């Protein structure tokens, strides 16, 4: 699309997960956004990506933004493993 | 800051200009964000940058998002010249 990157960035900034949507969808949703943006030359690295994902991660997931401070060099895949683990216990 | 790029991206996505702030401040504000983001490896090119600026450009500036369709390959500087010109007439 002509307005591809801009809409991906706004979607990334307005992520709001609480536990309703399956992690499956939410993961591949964010995985795509970062892939598409990176295909178009906009590289959102793991550090910055995780930050934006954990932002707006509310509910019983809220806290993951607090341990993040100890989690340096955390990967997006790792971060979702955590989210997946939470969803399985619901 | 450790959370620099992420906060720059969210600032860019949540821009809301209507005519209150001087164009001077709003311009260099966005000019910096795009420079900082580009220094850190997040390449926001003119096309996508302008798109994100015109998004949330409300008030008497709204119409610049409509003329944009004729303005292909427009630069961020050009886009602000328009915003500056409108601000001068207020």
């Amino acid at each position: 699309s002509d307005t591809q990157e801009a809409n991906d960035i706004v979607t990334l900034v307005n992520l709001q997960y609480n536990g309703s949507t399956p992690a499956d969808a939410f993961e591949t949703k964010v995985t795509n956004i970062i892939d598409r943006l990176n295909n178009n030359g906009i590289h959102i690295n793991n550090k910055v990506a995780c930050q934006l994902i954990m932002r707006g991660l509310s509910g019983e997931y809220k806290f993951l933004r607090y341990t993040r401070h100890r989690h340096l060099n955390m990967t997006v895949a790792e971060l979702f493993l955590d989210i997946h683990a939470i969803y399985e216990e619901q």
